[PDB]
């Protein structure tokens, strides 16, 4: 089983959803196509799993690491720069795109979405009782703010890690600055 | 056309299929051509794609250069372009092939450079927008640069990322990115 979760993983970030076939799991994971069904049944199914554990992992680590930021501005700064560095969770969001833009109503994957933006939410509304900034509607905000880092993170990776953060940084920045 | 045909039917099955489920043998057979043809002029079916990108690409700068034209400033232009790539995004029909291919090729440094400076053209876009924007006064940002980079990659993460199928609030949560953004330029 674990095995199977490791490489596939693996084989997902580094080639996405459609290029990692069950047969290439099957050949360097050191079991049968039949071991694969019944742990898992499908390809789509070990893929969603991977998402449960990914998200559980990258929310733990995050519960760890925001204490460290005393002020939710320093939370925001602290999340963005985290996003660029974490194993977890941001390495699949190629494979997370093009598994969704393909399946099914699985979809309520939206429950997973939800919970990446729940970061910011609480980030933006702990900020607004705290008199750091004055943000009507935190739902947007929050939206707007993950999938911009998001774009940020995923669309980057050519990069040398220290010049990620250096924009990562100017990016929170400026954003904290236009909620004035 | 041996290559103009190639490119007019690989394009057709790219928007059909998809990328990674459009095979080279399809688009030869369907070009009435060979694999061999097919190897000569574009060598792999990822350069093939990466092709019809820069054909495509071309078209969306002349579409812009002629869009641009009513937005007064470089303010409104930027509000603008923003709209403009999420809304083509979202019908454009290239758009799913364009996901595969990043998606599979992001981490391959041989497609991988090729797909940079595509990328480079979209944030070249941004750069004079905020360059002219220093020169009429509207802002001042010192790392023109930087924030080229930093709005291209956020737009772009907005406009990728979003589940909202509701094209309003999408465009909504769009413009309000964008106020956000210059308002934190200032
Ligand atoms: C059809 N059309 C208008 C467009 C089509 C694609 C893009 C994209 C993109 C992402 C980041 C970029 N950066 C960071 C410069 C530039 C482009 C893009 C979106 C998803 C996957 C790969 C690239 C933009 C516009």
């Amino acid at each position: 089983k674990d095995k199977i979760l490791g490489v596939a993983k693996e084989l997902f970030i580094k080639n996405g959803y459609n290029a990692t076939t069950t047969g290439e799991i099957v050949k360097l994971s050191e079991s049968s196509k039949g071991n694969l069904y019944y742990h898992f049944k499908t390809k789509e199914n070990l893929f969603l799993e991977i998402l449960n554990i990914e998200e559980s992992k990258w929310q733990e680590q995050w519960k760890k690491e925001q204490i460290k930021a005393k002020t939710n501005r320093e939370k925001f700064y602290l999340y963005n720069e985290l996003s660029l560095t974490t194993q977890y969770y941001y390495p699949l969001q190629n494979a997370i795109i093009e598994f969704y833009t393909e399946y099914t109503n699985i979809n309520e994957m939206n429950k997973l979405e939800n919970k990446y933006i729940d970061a910011y939410h609480v980030i933006f509304k702990e900020g607004n009782l705290n008199g750091e900034w004055s943000i009507n509607d935190v739902n947007a905000v929050s939206k707007i703010a993950a999938n911009a880092v998001n774009g940020i993170v995923t669309f980057t990776h050519e990069q040398n890690i220290n010049e990620r953060i250096k924009l990562m940084n100017k990016f929170s920045q400026i954003f904290l600055n236009g909620l004035s």
